[PDB]
């Protein structure tokens, strides 16, 4: 589920701007970053679009990879492949306490492995955390460690699933 994309054959004087505001048209962007030379300035022409939602994300590819703009027509493609983000150590938990907050679910698992990354679902009414969340080990190794040393757990009143994803 990427939110991650990478574009690039934009336009030589196109703008951090034009570039987040022409992505945000197409869903709700977490940053979008314009690659220029630190020293000289000038747009080395590659561009990076994270959104909040894999949706948008998905939806920004097929509506804007192809684009034409002033004869440029840019590229918009997943900045991780189907390759790569296909071997992540990445498992999904239920069962986790309403307290627990990312830091603390990540602290909890650090004995396993190297997190490389982590979210945690909160509820579409309430807003509060949900029990549900994500994590993503450095190697596949220490994601079945969790999962044999966390599925299955306990004063609380179900037990806690580990799993990959």
């Amino acid at each position: 589920g990427r939110t991650n994309l990478i574009v690039n054959y934009l336009p030589q004087n196109m703008t951090q701007d034009e570039l987040r505001s022409l992505f945000s048209s197409i869903g709700e962007v977490e940053s979008a970053k314009l690659i220029r030379d630190k020293v000289a300035g000038h747009s080395l022409g590659y561009g990076f679009v994270n959104y909040v939602t894999a949706k948008d994300a998905e939806r920004a590819i097929n509506t804007l990879n192809g684009l034409r703009l002033q004869s440029k027509t840019i590229k918009v493609s997943y900045a991780r492949p189907s390759s790569e983000v296909i071997k992540d150590a990445n498992l999904y938990i239920s069962g986790l306490p309403r307290t627990m907050t990312q830091k603390d679910v990540e602290d909890m698992f650090s004995r396993f492995g190297r997190i490389i990354n982590s979210r945690v679902l909160v509820d579409q009414t309430t807003g509060l955390s949900r029990g549900v969340a994500f994590i993503r080990f450095d190697k596949r190794s220490e994601a079945e460690e969790a999962i044999t040393s966390f599925n299955g757990h306990k004063g609380s009143s179900e037990p806690i699933t580990v799993k990959f994803a």
